[PDB]
């Protein structure tokens, strides 16, 4: 039974192929017929490709060399602005990786196979090698494997190269599926036993592979954005104060967009996001939040006050160096963000929210009075009290998460009359939500083991500070880019609430997910994704 | 007695004045002289400009206050492409650090003084608010206090603002130097019993500070570049296989720039470097490389050949989602740089070394032949055998790094004939060097107290194994931006041994630093700052 599939980069995991270039070249040019792929094999076993693929020389060496090849090629065909450097950093450009057949991979891997990329490649050094580097990257990180001639010294259809995929596969021939677009390199994986693909259009291919490993592939259901492996993840601690130090997850490069979460909850509320973000061009920094996982977590009260939490993300960004960063909020998050951008707008390169209205402070009403004139928040007053919430909450972290995290349609908890405590009339063994997964409560359930939920409570038991320092701001207006994203079925932040904006932020940008609760971002990843990246492409730079 | 010093920003930490545009506008327009000065400051404590510098509205809310104010004051005067945004915005451009009083500043705080600086300023939300974000991330971070008018809701010349000054300085006002550009707003520092300085030249101005603190400020020796305080940095981490997680330290936003240090040294060995790089508009990641401090050291002398450490720094940049970093390296580092050049030129942005030339792997001769044939690497012999070099390396740590790092002028150990052992006549208690402060030892004392030498060893345990991996990049040569910076005194990685790089890095920049030992970094910070700094605008972007 088949365990291992093997994929070839150029013509299938990556289109349209760069040997379908040279055969283009000589069309639009008016070559003769495969002229150009003559020159680029030209000796064989012995050419300056075969030099190339084996790694003995890099690209910018075998250019010359490749230019030499064609001129030796056109004086025996006896024939005649031309660069091949050009025709190269155009393929090479033009060469993205074929989604449905990522897609497939993805699946099979998720479905306990072994997956490896085995490619005939060279040592790019051109100035614009980076293009070829980050889909390398983006296409290497969803394989157990990537096996690349250059670098292993052997070349396909050498047979020492496919001993050596089945050597680090740790497998025997007739447990490996290998797909490749080239029918001479795809024949010595078929003399050994392997079940062979010849890749034409992917269609067909993934009809051939969804037959042999007896797994759906073609015309599966929409899957989910990248998620997270936490110990797969770069890890960055930072002392704001001497008692206080504050971690946060980092991926990718360009412009830094700093994710706050809401409660109760972690870096890994932005899970989907960070892989989404830095691929799209961007370098992440998703935060625990004072009072969160790694963060430090202090007693008191006012350790959480939005004025000192405000200050802490600002000698953040100072000790990382950091001028600016977008900062894109969800929930007490997104609270956060709102404020960064009235009392720090020169550290904020723009600001977007995930549910959290910017709604102004009342100065003629006490926020106690305020919250009491919506059912919605009473469970903010429950909070209130030190040690009650904490209490029920921290009784059973993996009921707490279990309870939480769920769907719209998925409701749990009875948040209007919070009786006596959250978990009323809840189950103690609540069903898994379809946003989650077993592995991923358990996740929550291990941060929120170190400092417990006294910390996070604690960033609503600031109201009378926060309304003082808020009403500092009044005469006040959002100038810098703004994102305000709505959540249509989110019963507490209701999109409602956001109506007003406007009249603080004029040149406010919006989103609105349908069918989302609470916790947009697992709730929704792909539409999240969508609008943050068209946002940040458009606004942030 | 003194205790404390206070300046203002516009005019005093900042040239030229925001303030000194108004009159120049006044007259490159030859408008009635001091019309936009008047126009800037009308309706006085009540007026537009107290509301912004209070932080009641911000900048872009401002401008078009100020607008009416000039058309006003123009209707009274009886006058007439006009634009304050236009002003303002060269204004604020123009405006650079006073080097000589930020210096001043420097020396002051060095010598036990508490520095702060009190400015009256505004919430800025212009599109081009980034310029000042930078000034005032650059400044600020040298001073133990900064108080903004826009932040406390008080303004210079309020009383409160002085007596709020004097509460976070913790200091009664005859222990506080007060520099000030404007002598209304030095009048009431004055009045509570402080030292002022009415600042109209820098020069005259350091005269008055000179003579009053008692400290020379004015004619001094070149300071050192910005150090680092491990404190307050921050740290990252990376696990780029299951028994090996990398440690480095993080500063600044653009293009990354990977720092490699050697042996037996850390990421603190790039401390002059790191603020200096980051300020350039560089993100720094100071390594702490395989087998250093809070970096893994496994014990196999296999997990320290130069086909692994590459390996697993092509890793550590999957990792954190960076498809290319440019890497600069420093002896072993220096070595591990240009083999990350030859064999993965996709992931190396640009490569620089300090002091390790490139030689090819001689193929005719094994590195035993080659080392024995130089007495300068006799001293790699004695670190062949696993324990003996640990044994005497470990003994006394202070000793160690006492003994090593030293300037040229400054040699304690005799590296030729390593008698048995390198301490061989060698004090026991050796000085300290004028390059090193006992703190600075005593880092890497510490560093070192968790792993030891064996992983630091290992490096040079791998001749063998490096020559054959080496072999098969003969046929390379290195086309990518390339710099190798040589030091004058370094008697094992003599310049002369980079006489024919350019046999095979044909493109390669040069840098030469003379009266520079092998420590190069801590030899001569300044001038390693400037050829780097250069070099990364020119050939790095
Ligand atoms: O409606 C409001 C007013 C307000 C001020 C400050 C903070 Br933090 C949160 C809120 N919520
Ligand atoms: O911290 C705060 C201040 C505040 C004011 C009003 C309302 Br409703 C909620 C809150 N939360
Ligand atoms: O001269 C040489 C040849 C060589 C090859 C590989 C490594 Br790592 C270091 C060195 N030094
Ligand atoms: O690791 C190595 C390989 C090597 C080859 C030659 C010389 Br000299 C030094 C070294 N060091």
């Amino acid at each position: 039974t088949l365990r291992a599939a093997v994929f070839d980069l150029d013509g299938v995991l990556a289109l349209p192929a760069v040997f379908g270039v040279l055969g283009r070249t000589e069309e639009a040019l008016a070559l003769p017929r495969g002229l150009l792929n003559d020159a680029f094999q030209k000796g064989g076993p012995e050419g300056a490709t075969t030099r190339l693929m084996k790694g003995e020389i890099t690209l910018s060496q075998w250019i010359p060399l490749m230019e030499e090849n064609c001129r030796k090629c056109s004086e025996t065909a006896k024939v005649c602005n031309f660069s091949i450097k050009e025709i190269f950093d155009k393929a090479i450009s033009a060469r993205k990786i074929n989604r449905p057949m990522l897609q497939a991979a993805l699946m099979l891997r998720k479905k306990g196979f072994t997956t490896a990329i085995l490619t005939n490649t060279w040592l790019d050094d051109r100035a614009e090698r980076d293009g070829l580097a980050q889909l390398m990257c983006e296409l290497k990180m969803h394989f157990d494997f990537l096996i690349e001639s250059c670098q292993v010294g052997m070349v396909k259809p050498e047979p020492q190269i496919y001993k050596f995929l089945l050597d680090t596969l740790k497998a025997s021939p007739s447990e490996v599926v290998f797909l490749d677009d080239i029918g001479a390199n795809l024949k010595p994986a078929r003399d050994l036993g392997m079940v062979t693909i010849l890749v034409q259009d992917t269609d067909t291919a993934l009809k051939e592979l969804e037959k042999v490993t007896g797994i759906q592939l073609l015309n599966t259901p929409a899957p989910l954005p990248t998620s997270c492996n936490p110990s797969d993840m770069s890890h960055g601690y930072v002392t704001v104060k001497p008692r206080v130090r504050l971690h946060f997850v980092e991926l990718g490069s360009g412009p830094a967009v700093c994710l706050c979460h809401g409660f109760p909850e972690s870096w890994y509320s932005w899970r989907y996001q960070i892989p989404a973000l830095a691929q799209a061009g961007y370098r992440v920094l998703a935060m625990d939040m004072k009072g969160y996982g790694e963060s430090s977590a202090p007693p008191e009260i006012e350790e959480y006050c939005m004025e000192v939490l405000c200050k802490e993300m600002v000698t953040f960004l100072d000790k990382l160096g950091l001028s600016q960063a977008v900062f894109i909020g969800h929930d007490w998050g997104g609270m956060l963000v709102w404020y960064m951008a009235l009392f720090y707008p020169e550290r904020v390169r723009a600001v977007a929210s995930l549910n959290t209205p910017f709604i102004p402070a009342n100065p003629n009403m006490s926020p106690l009075e305020s919250i009491k004139a919506n059912p919605v928040f009473d469970y903010q007053l429950y909070f209130q009290e030190p040690g009650v919430a904490e209490a029920e909450l921290e009784q059973n972290l993996s009921r707490t998460f279990k309870s939480l995290f769920r769907a719209s349609d998925e409701s749990v908890l009875s948040m209007h009359k919070v009786a006596g405590g959250l978990f009323v009339n809840s189950p103690e063994e609540p069903s898994l939500s379809r946003m989650v997964t077993e592995e991923e409560i358990q996740f929550y359930v291990q941060q929120f083991k170190k400092s417990g939920f006294r910390g996070p409570l604690n960033w609503y038991r600031n109201m009378e500070r926060n309304w003082k320092w808020a009403c500092k701001s009044l005469g006040r207006k959002i100038l810098i880019p703004a994102l305000m994203v709505t959540a249509e079925k989110d019963f507490v932040l209701v999109p409602q609430m956001s109506q007003h904006m406007e009249d603080w932020i004029p040149h406010l940008k919006r989103g609105h997910i349908e069918d989302c609760g609470h916790w947009t971002q697992m709730d929704k990843p792909t539409e999240v994704n969508q609008i943050l990246i068209k946002w940040l492409d458009s606004d942030a730079r």
